[PDB]
């Protein structure tokens, strides 16, 4: 379907997430896996990494502030930054070129009792399509497989249903 | 190379053994995640489980007794049981094909102040080459592949130049 498509070399999904509260271990382990070609970083080690006091569910749901995700990259040679927004194809295009990793930080369209859930992705690079769409791939850790959102629209679809409006991006995993 | 191939069917290498004692941990995670059809365990976590008080570098170099490779295998819905040598080829075949792993312990050939290391490792299947030799495919959680035994010898030649006895075999993961 791609005319051109530029992904983070080393980029693989060695877990997926099931039931507990640590998309953005998830995240970050996959793009820090890529960008250092390694497989020593899984979810549940960030987790405790950063959350060494919690056990038990409360251990199992409390998920990440931007503020310990930016911490954790720090902690592990990177420098982070926080953007407040969705980044654009071209943002992506350069980032991916230069072997940087962005999360995307998701805000659930959909509520319950007036929340929207916060949900953490990882971008896996960008590509053009044939009919000429310009489109950013992305990893839902729930899945085993990648997604591609039409880099115009700042809501993603995802597997289960449910849609999450990209609002901000950390950068330089 | 191979006329008849049998294999743990989803069995996936998703990390490799760097500067840790976490060999039997690696050796569990991916049988447990090859028989259950999962990416949930990983060494590191199944050493936490096994080792909640160590920390630092005791946590980091103390390796597992096969009591605790036992147990570790009961938490998780498993039977496993120790058997006092190596698995014959027809053993592997059988085991294999009703999905159970095999997990083997090994001794170093080559000595260091007259001590022989221990280092566990994964039966991932069998295999009988064009030219009639009956092989064991193991994966040695340092490499990122695997390798073929003739199944009439009991010393591996593994990927650093070392020699290491299977001198036992834990199956049932
Ligand atoms: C994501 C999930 O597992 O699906 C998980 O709930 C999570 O980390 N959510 C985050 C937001 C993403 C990083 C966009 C969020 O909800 N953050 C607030 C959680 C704060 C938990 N508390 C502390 N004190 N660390
Ligand atoms: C293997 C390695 O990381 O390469 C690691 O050293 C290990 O687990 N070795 C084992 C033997 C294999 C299971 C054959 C071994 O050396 N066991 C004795 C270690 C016991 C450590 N002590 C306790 N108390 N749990």
């Amino acid at each position: 379907n791609e005319q051109y498509v530029n992904k983070l070399e080393n980029f693989k999904i060695r877990e997926t997430q099931g039931n507990n509260g640590w998309c953005a271990g998830y995240t970050m382990s996959a793009l820090l896996n890529a960008t250092y070609n390694t497989n020593k970083y899984h979810a549940e080690a960030v987790m405790r990494f950063l959350h060494p006091n919690l056990q038990g569910q409360q251990f199992q749901f409390t998920g990440l502030t931007p503020r310990e995700m930016i911490y954790f990259g720090q902690t592990q040679g990177r420098s982070p930054q926080l953007l407040n927004r969705m980044t654009t194809y071209n943002e992506v295009d350069n980032l991916t070129k230069n072997n940087k990793g962005i999360a995307i930080l998701g805000s659930r369209v959909e509520s319950r009792n007036g929340m929207h859930a916060g949900h953490a992705m990882a971008v896996v690079g960008n590509a053009k399509l044939n009919n000429g769409q310009e489109v950013i791939i992305i990893w839902n850790p729930w899945d085993n497989g990648f997604m591609t959102q039409d880099a115009k629209n700042n809501v993603i679809p995802v597997s289960n249903g449910d849609h999450y409006q990209w609002y901000s991006s950390i950068y330089g995993y």
